[PDB]
């Protein structure tokens, strides 16, 4: 499956992508405002996610640091990045169909619209200015909005047990953004395309 990832905003951002042991493709990469880069990703891919990540500074090896989003300090991600995070997740080839969702359940940090490029099904949407909105207590100093379990650690807002509700917290992301998960056991907001779809994943996709 072809993922077309490109960067609108008006920033430079660097993409990552990953399946949470291994690189999706390269891993990952710069794009600066307008910049796009085509990925391959294999399919039977279960677990994939997509995102970007702010204010970096790597080396000539592609080692260093990133304020959002980072995956251990390298360029080419193997792992998943530091919350907070926007997601693009996927599950390719799962019985016949693929699987795709947003979520913000790891906080947010930068609009994204994630939409097949071939036929049979809709694409979703997180653009809403939730880094301006987000209430004081889940800024980030470093960029961005942190969701609620990766500010307090309890079993209710990470759904450890299972039985979790929603919460104040994740009710501020639901408003901002209906079309995103925003708690674990959020009612699925889940996309099912037909198997073998390709997808462009679009960083602040509306001005």
């Amino acid at each position: 499956a072809t993922f077309e990832i490109v960067n609108r905003c008006s920033y430079t951002v660097w993409a990552a992508a990953s399946k949470g042991d291994a690189a999706l493709d390269a891993g990952g990469r710069q794009l600066n405002s307008g910049e796009s880069w085509t990925i391959n990703v294999e399919p039977g891919t279960n677990g994939g996610k997509i995102w970007a990540r702010t204010d970096c500074y790597f080396d000539d090896s592609g080692s260093g640091i990133c304020k959002t989003g980072d995956c251990g300090g390298l360029l080419r991600c193997k792992r998943f990045g530091r919350p907070p995070t926007t997601l693009a997740e996927f599950s390719l080839n799962q019985y016949g169909k693929d699987y795709i969702d947003i979520s913000n359940i790891k906080g947010f940090n930068v609009p994204m619209d994630f939409s097949p490029t071939t036929r049979g099904c809709r694409g979703v949407r997180c653009a809403a200015d939730i880094v301006g909105q987000c209430p004081a207590k889940l800024k980030a100093p470093g960029g961005g909005c942190n969701d609620a379990c990766t500010v307090f650690q309890t079993s209710e807002y990470c759904c450890t047990t299972g039985k979790c509700g929603p919460t104040e917290y994740s009710r501020f992301f639901k408003r901002l953004c209906p079309d995103a998960f925003s708690y674990v056991l959020d009612k699925p907001t889940t996309v099912t395309c037909p198997g073998s779809s390709n997808y462009r994943v679009t960083f602040c996709p509306t001005a």
